[PDB]
């Protein structure tokens, strides 16, 4: 599967029936689907500031940068416990960069992180979960321009030995946390979907409400530095627009923690 | 078959119409990364759009849109052929969320969208062989939102109680068709496209009109609910809302627009 061309997201459907099925991700966060809930409350992240002397695997999967995270990073502040998997990335391209997943009042942003967590009360590892009941938390972190971040520069400085599918890099343990905006507290919650091949609906999204913000410079990087073919690929393809469009949200409902 | 909702909704087009997986997709979001000027980009000229009052037009609902079909001797002019109209029908959302135009601006979707079909009469004999044909077809779109009244549609929209299920027709006496167009014509988005329905043919030239039309609220809201994808016996109707494509990705390309910003 691919994001452009006859195996690009309208095709998914052929070989994974659920990217034409329930719930899926991403959607536009507008006002018409939006409704205040006072129950919900802020998230709690324990254990993200990981030891400087530990190490993490980064990885090109052929259709994003991953970093894997340890089981011993949490969150609190949902029914189940759920404890970290991966974090990753989507991106546009640098003459239209704009390739958030999520929408807000039909707006783009320039791009956006996704920190995926399973439920670790249920389920043994991320796998098993993944298609499973309950299986999976994702919080996404919508990203635009402006001033150079150190902390996302912790990922962005290694891009160069990932470039190729299949390769891999350590990074030292740094504060997961740097990477998540101001006031986590005002956030967008709803039931969704991988928004990725197999689909599974079996998502909790927390998308929050402020964005942070990359250089220019950083985020050109981003967009240039990888491709989505192995190192001796014929056809090379470089690894831009690996966002899904947004989705039909209908007779459904997004809360929100603000009012 | 086909829907908006459900199995058979637009991720599952593919399977049974596999230009709906394939290149030149629309509609499309018309935004300014992707928007360049072109100044030979001249008015089209529409000739016998002032229908006879004296003769009536079949108006339809086909499970999919409410569609009224419109004369061989309407046609644009101004393009390297003459293309003549086939036929026009509309595209919206639902009373909860009144938002359902194809194209969209910025982001923002209008609240319905009319599509004016015509075909390339020069090349090819009629529609149908001008639909899976090279520079086979071109449509017009109008962009609408919720406002004022709007005497000119309301000649179609006053219909719609009385074709409420799949299959059903009216008659529709003649008016002037350029009664349904924004003002100023001459500024619009110009690309290359496709049919935002199945069979998904690449083979459309699209205008998409500048400035949008307004219809009135209680004129919206009977477009939104009059009508259902079903037959009229039918134990378990559908209503006919929400019957627009989402956007689809437009990366490398560029739309031409004849105003200048
Ligand atoms: N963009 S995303 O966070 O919804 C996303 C898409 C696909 C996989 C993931 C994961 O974190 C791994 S879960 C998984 N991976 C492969 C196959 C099935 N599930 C996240
Ligand atoms: N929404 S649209 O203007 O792009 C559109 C959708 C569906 C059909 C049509 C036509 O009538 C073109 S002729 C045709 N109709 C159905 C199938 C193939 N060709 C136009
Ligand atoms: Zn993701
Ligand atoms: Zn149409």
């Amino acid at each position: 599967w691919t994001y452009f061309g006859p195996d690009g997201e309208n095709s998914w459907s052929k070989k994974y029936p659920s990217c034409g099925g329930l719930l899926q991700s991403p959607i536009d966060l507008h006002s018409d689907i939006l409704q205040y809930d006072a129950s919900l409350t802020p998230l709690e992240f324990q254990g993200y500031n990981l030891s400087a002397n530990k190490q993490f695997l980064l990885t090109n999967n052929g259709h994003s940068v991953k970093l894997n995270l340890p089981s011993d990073m949490h969150i609190q502040g949902l029914q189940s416990r759920y404890s970290a998997t991966q974090l990753h990335l989507h991106w546009g391209n640098p003459n239209d960069p704009h390739g958030s997943e999520h929408t807000v009042s039909g707006q783009h942003f320039a791009a956006e992180l996704h920190i995926v967590h399973y439920n670790s009360d249920l389920y043994p590892d991320a796998s098993t979960a993944s298609n499973k009941s309950e299986g999976l938390a994702v919080l996404a972190v919508l990203i635009e321009m402006g001033s150079f971040n150190p902390s996302y520069d912790k990922i962005f400085s290694h891009l160069q030995h990932v470039k190729y599918k299949g390769q891999e890099a350590f990074v030292p343990g740094f504060n997961i946390e740097e990477l998540l905006p101001e006031r986590t507290a005002e956030y967008y919650r709803y039931r969704g979907s991988l928004t990725t091949p197999p689909c599974n609906p079996t998502v909790l999204w927390t998308v929050f409400r402020n964005p942070v913000q990359i250089s220019q410079e950083q985020l050109l990087a981003l967009e240039t530095a990888l491709y989505c073919t192995h190192m001796d690929d014929p056809s090379p393809r470089e690894m831009i627009n690996n966002f899904r469009q947004v989705q039909k949200f209908d007779e459904r409902l997004v809360y929100t923690s603000f009012s």
